[PDB]
């Protein structure tokens, strides 16, 4: 997969920010030589074989795509060390930290067209019979004109290194038969696009709040499921829904997903009717 990659010499690469960190190396914001900005993910020195293989591995399978909805790949530098994957630039980060801190800031149908860039992307990769496994807010990025694009790309890694994922998945947003029976596919993916969807519209709250993960897997189970967010058009709520269904051949394709998505921003007002939102709280007064 690496002959697809350009193999940038590091004196095009300037190192100015860190924006990200782990044990075995940093992201940061930088600028690549035309001066263009880039992020810059590092491997440090001493990396195992399994190492290699995961890091440039996630830039393998991001070299395989080319879709306005996925993260684009620059080029590597691999004849040197440390050693470098090199992507454009996403000016506002990840997606469930952005909405947390802009609460209540856009508008319905801006929401709404961050999903179906979401659900493009999904769409691509399924197609491209790529099966995500960690699909959440957090791995999505926003750049300055609002776009979404799917980020985390790897094998093993991908479930190895998200904090989310316990012993080891990141169970809240996991379909039913991906903790059953290990079975990731792209209907897995649905299910997790489902929760991204009330993600998305909730400002970035943490599906089902304080529930331990077995209690959500047994609320799963006995049939409940995340309520309506606050101010969320009822086509919005019944789609993540039927993304949340058991069975997963009732699932929606990331084909039907992007359908629906668009005939509603194209069709605007069919935004306007809220689902109903069941108040936590009573305020009467007199
Ligand atoms: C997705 C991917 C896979 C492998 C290797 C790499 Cl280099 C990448 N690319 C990336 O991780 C990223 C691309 N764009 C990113 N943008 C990003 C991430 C986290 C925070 C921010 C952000 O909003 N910042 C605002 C304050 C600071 C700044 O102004 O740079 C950092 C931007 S990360």
């Amino acid at each position: 997969v690496l002959k697809f990659t350009t193999e940038i010499h590091p004196s095009c690469v300037t190192r100015q920010k860190v924006i990200g960190a782990g044990e075995f190396g940093e992201v940061y914001k930088g600028m690549l030589k035309k001066e263009v900005p880039v992020a810059i993910k590092t491997l440090k020195a001493g990396y195992t074989e399994k190492q290699r293989v995961d890091f440039l591995g996630e830039a393998g399978i991001m070299g395989q795509f080319s879709h306005h909805n996925i993260i684009r790949l620059e080029g590597v530098i691999s004849k040197y060390k440390p050693m470098m994957i090199i992507t454009e630039y996403m000016e506002n980060g990840a997606l469930d930290k952005f909405l947390r801190e802009k609460d209540g800031e856009f508008s319905v149908l801006q929401l709404v067209g961050m999903l179906r860039g979401i659900a493009a992307g999904m769409k691509y990769l399924a197609n491209m019979n790529y099966v995500h496994r960690d699909l959440a807010a957090r791995n999505i990025l926003v750049n300055s004109n609002l776009v979404c694009k799917v980020s985390d790309f790897g094998l093993s890694r991908v479930l190895e290194d998200d904090p989310e994922a316990t012993y080891k998945i990141p169970i809240r947003w996991t379909a039913p038969e991906a903790i059953s029976y290990r079975k990731f596919t792209s209907a897995s993916d649905v299910w997790s696009f489902g929760i991204v969807m009330w993600e998305v519209m909730t400002y970035g709250e943490r599906p089902y709040w304080e529930l331990s993960n077995h209690e959500v897997m047994k609320a799963i189970n006995d049939g409940f499921r995340l309520p309506t967010p606050m101010d969320c058009p009822s086509a919005i709520y019944q789609l993540m829904m039927q993304c949340w269904q058991q069975e997963r051949a009732r699932r929606p394709k990331f084909a039907d997903i992007v359908s629906i998505l668009d005939k509603l921003i194209r069709a605007p007002d069919s935004l306007k009717t809220l689902a109903d939102f069941d108040p936590r709280v009573s305020i009467r007064l007199p």
